[PDB]
């Protein structure tokens, strides 16, 4: 009984107009989500479309959530852990990039038993790609506002 996510965010500026795409398949069927914000960046959307999927569930669960974020994976793989140690500030006391979201992410996984498949290219990968195709439609059709996007 595993619920597998595939998940894709993008933005046309840095800052500029972004989206995000996610899509859930479990005991056969599927679910999508995907919003777009007016000023935003690539990565909080590459972040934001994995939070938005695995807050949507409701029951714990086991995961195996497909991504093809350069960043999302570096956060999981090589920075949380040191970024908790540290207080969630960088050596120059300034906090994280993107904390809001880096703990949102945080709150929403951990509840989870979450087998990540780094993903490289589309090729292959059909809900991948399809994540992406939504993530672009939201961000070229924006309506929320990324409250917490902080300039720099």
């Amino acid at each position: 009984k595993q619920v597998e996510i595939f998940t894709d965010g993008s933005a046309l500026g840095n800052p500029g107009p972004g989206g995000y795409g996610a899509i859930l398949r479990y005991r056969g069927r599927e679910k999508t989500f995907s919003a777009g914000y007016t000023r935003t960046t690539n990565n909080r959307m590459e972040l934001m479309a994995a939070i938005v999927a695995l807050e949507a569930l409701k029951e714990h669960a086991e995961v195996i959530l497909s991504t093809d974020s350069q960043y999302v994976r570096q956060g999981i793989t090589q920075w949380i852990h040191n970024w908790k140690k540290r207080g969630w500030k960088t050596a120059d006391k300034k906090p994280v990039k993107n904390v809001d979201l880096w703990q949102r992410l945080d709150a929403a996984l951990g509840q989870h038993q979450i087998k990540w498949e780094w993903v490289k290219g589309h090729a292959g990968h059909p809900e991948n790609e399809r994540a992406d195709e939504l993530a672009r439609a939201a961000a070229m059709n924006p309506t929320l506002e990324d409250t917490g996007y902080q300039v720099e």
